[PDB]
């Protein structure tokens, strides 16, 4: 059932932050965990940052404050192209649960294509659940970005799932859920952009998780 | 409670209006006082005149009509639009009691969705109360009002508010409070346009009035 999908997705989903050690700290948007200490991120929540190799990020798991150097962290990219979602090791935050088997399987993909689905995520801090139309995909997508209040860059998404719905700021990060029973209500993937009346998110596989077990 | 911030909203509000230096004032719509010499108007309510070369903004505030000149004016935005709502200071006008602490943060909104609201505004000075639907919140929205005379105009609004509810001319301008007590009945927005079952707000919260002291 969506719902209990949706509680594995809620016990793993963190809030995501970004700033100067003992400085100023901006609260942007979510993050996943997904295994151990691997978590996936959207990388506009730090790509137009000035600074990255001063760069601090902070996690707020349920309450509790982590904080780990951006020269401490291991960075893998989910495919060649764009970073537009990546893989985030971060070894001082506690072990989360396995639930990479609860993702879509490559083959699977065709058998959520046309159905609804649901945003699970945070707004600041309070859950939601968005309702998105029938899923339709697209090979690479574009969508508008704005650097904290300002200038408008565009951005693309390779492979992204488009649904129809409203947004609200600060929903990225979020993990989208199929409401099809037959495929055991698989994640689809990652909330990356909202626009005129459609929700993008980047397709996550559970091949894109083998490198992640492999030592060093 | 909703009847304690919508006192406060009623104090601040005046009536605004066009008119040259020496002829008749042709009233509007409403303005809402914020701070000190600071106003939230909606930018359709001067927008759409010419020649700014002998026009004066007026503003009634108990009874008598302070003015300023078009090329006096200090305008402030919001986020960064100027098609929908903005800040105003008008030096002249007696100062106005701070009411922000009492608009909603942003982090908040999600807590005011849903939930229904009262719109609390005036039309030639009389007082209305208006309950609107269940809020809906809407990235932009279009509405095509016919608030000059018998011209139509685009009104697009960023982040704004979608209620079911029953308007009238000159209501624009009014603020929304929500019915939410456990956020202390927050001032949630501006009243944009209205027509058949619908009414449109601009969404202000308490950040944006960061522009303004400094
Ligand atoms: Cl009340």
């Amino acid at each position: 059932s969506t719902l209990e999908i949706a509680g594995l997705v809620r016990k793993n989903l963190v809030q995501f932050g970004v700033g100067e050690k003992n400085g100023s700290v901006r609260w942007v948007m979510n993050a996943l965990g997904v295994k151990d200490d691997w978590l996936l991120v959207p990388s506009h929540a730090y790509k137009f940052e000035k600074d990255y190799e001063m760069m601090e990020f902070y996690f707020n798991r349920g309450g509790t404050y982590y904080s780990i150097s951006a020269g401490n962290v291991v960075i893998q990219s989910l495919d060649v192209g764009f970073q537009d979602v990546v893989l985030m090791k971060v070894p001082t935050i506690p072990k989360f649960r396995d639930i990479t088997q609860h993702f879509i399987k490559k083959g699977d993909v065709p058998r959520a294509l046309n159905r609804l689905a649901t945003l699970v995520t945070t707004v600041n801090g309070t859950p939601m659940l968005i309702s998105e139309g029938p899923l339709k995909m697209e090979e690479k997508a574009t969508y508008v970005h704005k650097k904290n209040d300002g200038t408008t860059v565009d951005l693309t998404v390779d492979q992204a799932w488009r649904g129809k719905g409203e947004g609200l700021p600060g929903m990225c990060g979020g993990a989208l859920v199929s409401s099809n029973q037959s495929i055991q209500n698989a994640i689809l993937g990652i909330h990356v952009a909202g626009g005129n009346s459609i929700l993008v998110a980047k397709l996550v596989t559970q091949e894109m998780f083998q490198n992640i077990d492999k030592k060093i």
